[PDB]
């Protein structure tokens, strides 16, 4: 049968692809846009509040040799998502890759979860991603790429006071399986990246909630724990670790990988 | 170490246990309450609309030798759930087992899902179960049992136009893992039963949506397909098939089974 | 459709069933035969070396009110398995349940595994179980039950120096999926129980190999670790914990549970 | 923290890496060596019987601009594996990547499996891979890559008469989890690629055994079935599909992916 795409290194090229990354002003998302751009991608950085950071990222991508632009939209508002895509398409003309990154964390024993906090998390983490995914489908080029952001907590077995957040990410893994069927009519592949503890603002904010008796841990102590307890490779994961895998899925190399959950932890067990 | 519970058949006894089953007026739930009662349980049948059916079930359980009562509550309304448990506890004095059964189906290509239909399904299937689970925790006896209703679609790989429903059930499997940690402080075990196509009203309504080119299938033809394509055991699953496993988890036998997903299909592959 | 089996507690009855348990002279297996007998089963206890213990168990089952007999066979020798079943059938006339329990542990960094030690473990743990399963098929009554012994290590993510043993148990989970299809022509259900640290001779021998820096731990200290680190339920698992689940699968209640892996840990994460 | 490796496309470069691929004279393996070479790798093609094909591949890689050499060894013989690595290291001086590809298929109802045919498959598929993995550890450069060959059958739910082969591949997934811990002391990442039906000699030989009533299917009919039934993407998988993912895992991009099973099917459900 016919070979799908070029043979050799040329199959990993993202040059000439237009990508949209939600929540790209900081954290993993910022690095996702940065790296995508470094591999020759035109990046559209979406943001909700971090305008400054957003703009800063856009400047950076250009400085690196790629074109970029930023769009504002609150993924928790379906109308904002609908608008974000209508503008996105006009900016560079087409849309090849979509990275649904935006998300929020939450901690608390089941007995203390309020309907307000449950809806807060699920609305961004689960509902937002579905509608971003829905719009991505409509605007993606035939053969496009949809990448959903999940988490190690979707399958973790030992994280206490973490049902709401874990459930929101767990549902994303199921979305991938089902969306991979529907979206295949446009040759779009759908996959879920499931990171496991990356140094970002979030990490700084809630890492201690994962460490048994960690209220006291100093920043370096947290990293020491993370590095040793969570990976045989003995090191803390960085956004670039996710960004690299995301580029693989987005390239020709990931053409036969669809409906899957790629766990990107250093071999962690949570 | 000390043996947990009696040795012998006495370990499967549900006699003297009070159970609450949501959506017990029909389908799998009705049979869940019926069977639980047959094993000596006092059943509280919850219902949303099927009052007649509800009452009918209560009469049946008594006729079989057990006490029962019914409570009305819409699981999509947190206040209703809160009330349902406050009344439940007063009826028979205590609450040992809770079976979160209620749920709704949905079909449609991703591109046609509306925010209204997404919220419709997630609100009952996922959000409702969380709050039923939350209240169950607060009112369950030390050593109680919480059983969540999932589905084969949470892990299925070939069902098209089924992302919303599949995602709502998928999140339930994650809830089980996390809730099993928090709720363990009261010795409560949390598990998810994941049926795979049971003859109920739902089955009559949407089975054809699972069968490639099944609009034409006659009722008997659907059952023939179900029996042959979905199980090496060559037969259609019945509510009693789930009801029996639910009794196992609810008994002393299921004391060391927690945080798990029990797939109850005839060895189906979807 | 027709209801499969009796409604009510009578569905959990094992009375009048003949079962064969391999490696039933001690550990989990001994308790499996004991409990099966307590629920009205005629047990055939197989053994390899523990004759004394074997006979002792047979005396016990009778003293409890059930008939039993013991057969000697080395599961690592296919001819022994073939013979064991030919004799087994003649003893009580038929064979309803088979519990493939026998197994051996092993520890060591990959770099130190010798072909001899690899074959030692795989020959009993994997190859033995396949041939026990093969013979069980041929001799089981239509509607019989085949239960394979697996382990938490089949899916564990953090146990070092444990590839050979973990791999032997992992393959058992796959055997269950496939055997459930072939063996279904005789209505036999095939399932895998996956315990997670049970107090038996094995536990006494190698538990410390699972505890980071545990050479020094005293017996009570090991149990303290096991109870706290491996279960939210805060207690060490006992053979009776597995024995109870095995009876469920062997009864009418487990009729619709086939091709599955039932994890029997206190919600452990390894 | 410090960024692991270069930022940008340079992270996907395999230039200057020495790789060893077992069973590289034909099928997926041949393409694995070819592609690895195209990305600037020095490939050592191992073979068992296909000398001609082996040599042909070596000529090809050189013609493409990379150096290659071939080594003969029967993975079912531990002494051969030990020798293969001692020679391998001397050829190009070092060893960065190892791809354990070699394998054999088998079909048959459980009841017809003979100890000879069970050992035949397990000895190459499971035992061989363990010892190849063991030797890879000893000779791999710090930061090396070990990639094990698995299959969709390790998790498949509907393939009949396939327990022996499925079990041999299933154990490989467990090996990955455990080996990822031990081998991490040398910064080596261990992962399992799990293809799902690739056009190779094997495919030509046994594809019909997967298709219900396929004895009659013509070659083109088989491909039609494969393309439609096994993938929403509607096409048959090719060796290049696996080869591309293998290059990702072998590069810097796969540095944080370890202890995982990458399913490389077109979203197949078996
Ligand atoms: N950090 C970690 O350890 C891991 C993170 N993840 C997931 O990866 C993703 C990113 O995490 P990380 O970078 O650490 O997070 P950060 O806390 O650093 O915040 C990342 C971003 O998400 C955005 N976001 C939040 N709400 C919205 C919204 N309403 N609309 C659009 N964007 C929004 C933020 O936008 P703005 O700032 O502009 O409001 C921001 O850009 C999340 O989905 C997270 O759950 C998964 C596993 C691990
Ligand atoms: N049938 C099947 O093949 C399978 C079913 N399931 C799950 O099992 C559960 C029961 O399914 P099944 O019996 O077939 O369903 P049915 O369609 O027969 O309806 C079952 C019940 O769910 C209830 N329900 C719906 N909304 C509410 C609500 N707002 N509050 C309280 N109860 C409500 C109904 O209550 P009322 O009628 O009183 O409004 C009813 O009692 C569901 O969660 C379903 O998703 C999972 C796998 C397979
Ligand atoms: N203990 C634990 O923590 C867990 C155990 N398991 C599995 O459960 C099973 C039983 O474990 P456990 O009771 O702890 O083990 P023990 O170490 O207590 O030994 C149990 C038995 O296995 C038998 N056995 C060994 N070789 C043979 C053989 N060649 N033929 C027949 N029988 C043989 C022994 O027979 P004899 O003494 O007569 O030679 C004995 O009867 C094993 O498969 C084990 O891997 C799984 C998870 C956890
Ligand atoms: N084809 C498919 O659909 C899929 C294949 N796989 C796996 O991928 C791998 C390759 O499959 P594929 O290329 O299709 O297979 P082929 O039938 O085309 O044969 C591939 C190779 O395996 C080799 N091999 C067999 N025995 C030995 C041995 N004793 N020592 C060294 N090498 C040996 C052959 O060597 P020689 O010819 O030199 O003897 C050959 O080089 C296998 O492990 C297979 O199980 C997994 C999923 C799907
Ligand atoms: C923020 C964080 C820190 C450490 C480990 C994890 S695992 C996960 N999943 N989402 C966030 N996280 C974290
Ligand atoms: C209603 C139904 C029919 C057939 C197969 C399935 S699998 C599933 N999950 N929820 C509902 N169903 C069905
Ligand atoms: C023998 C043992 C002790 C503690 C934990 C485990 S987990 C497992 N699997 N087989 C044996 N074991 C053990
Ligand atoms: C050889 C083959 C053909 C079709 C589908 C599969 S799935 C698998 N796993 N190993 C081999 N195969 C095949």
């Amino acid at each position: 049968d016919a070979i799908p795409g070029p043979l050799g290194p040329q199959s990993a090229s993202l040059e000439g692809k237009v990508a949209l990354v939600t929540g790209a002003g900081r954290g993993i998302g910022r690095e996702m846009a940065m790296e995508l751009g470094r591999r020759g991608c035109k990046v559209i950085v979406n943001y909700a509040n971090s305008t400054e950071s957003a703009e800063e990222v856009v400047a950076a991508i250009k400085k690196n040799g790629s074109d970029a632009a930023c769009v504002k939209a609150n993924v928790g508002v379906v109308e904002d998502i609908v608008r974000m895509f209508e503008e996105a398409v006009k900016i560079f003309g087409k849309l090849d890759i979509v990275c649904s990154n935006s998300g929020v964390v939450s901690f608390g024993h089941v007995k203390d979860v309020t309907p307000e906090e449950f809806d807060r998390v699920f609305t961004i983490n689960t509902r937002g991603q579905f509608f971003v995914a829905r719009e991505a489908y409509k605007h993606l080029e035939i053969g496009g790429r949809l990448i959903l952001m999940g988490s190690i907590t979707g399958q973790a077995k030992a994280v206490p006071k973490h049902a709401v957040y874990s459930g929101s990410k767990g549902a994303i893994e199921t979305f991938a399986r089902c969306m991979a069927i529907d979206m295949a009519d446009k040759k779009i592949t759908v996959n879920v990246v499931a990171p496991g503890g990356i140094k970002t603002d979030m990490y700084h904010a809630v890492c201690r909630e994962y460490i048994p008796n960690g209220e006291n841990l100093s920043n370096e102590e947290v990293d020491e724990y993370a590095a040793v307890q969570w990976s045989p490779l003995r090191r803390v994961g960085l956004p670039i670790d996710i960004a690299r895998v995301v580029c693989f899925l987005a390239s020709n190399d990931g053409g036969w990988v669809t409906g899957k959950v790629i766990g990107i932890d250093g071999g962690a067990c949570m």
